[PDB]
RNA sequence: GGGGCCAUGAUCGAGAGGGACGGCCGGGGGCAUUCGUAUUGCGCCGCUAGAGGUGAAAUUCUUGGACCGGCGCAAGACGGA
């Protein structure tokens, strides 16, 4: 089995597949939710995801990819740390699609301390 | 102005305090260092067209390579659990 590295970035508003080797240098294939729907409200939707993930097993395939390493990872920084809706989608879109899986883990950038987050002292009054 | 004489003259030790002293204790304070990232900026490597963001949209960034992945680099805040 040829082990991979994917790479999802699962935040909202988009969310992105990334699959690449196992370093991560070279990027075997990459697509994001917009490229599957024609509004780009639809992107953080977890039936994006389902179609990106699903060309994505063909790439690989193509290529030789047959294991991929789950990497999820949300916005982090000062922002949230909860993955998108995207995170299931996409990862049982991966699986279903005829690939293997392993190993699996999550690289979200939390930080010691952080400088201040966009919005004052009175949080984001939507 | 020399002795004698007196039970010869100082109550303490505050369920007040000061200070000493012993083992400490604590995000008390000043200053100098160590470290952790993250955000942001830049270079290289790799692939591709949308990406940012929003309830939705758009500004904005984008085959002058954006967003995204790695190797990195630099600066300034902050000191999470």
């Amino acid at each position: 089995n040829v082990f991979g590295v994917c790479h999802i970035f699962a935040s909202f508003n988009d969310t992105f597949v990334h699959v690449t080797d196992l370093s991560g240098k070279e990027t075997i294939c990459r697509v994001t939710g917009g490229m599957k729907v024609k509004a780009d409200r639809d992107e953080s939707s977890p039936y994006a995801a389902m179609l990106a993930a699903q060309d994505v097993a063909q790439k690989c395939k193509e290529l030789g990819i047959t294991a991929l390493h789950i990497k999820l990872r949300a916005t982090g920084g000062n922002r949230t740390k909860t993955p998108g809706p995207g995170a299931q989608s996409a990862l049982r879109a991966l699986a279903r699609s005829g690939m293997k899986i392993g190993r699996i883990e999550d690289v979200t950038p939390i930080p010691s301390d952080s400088t201040r987050r966009k919005g004052g002292r009175r949080g984001r009054r939507l």
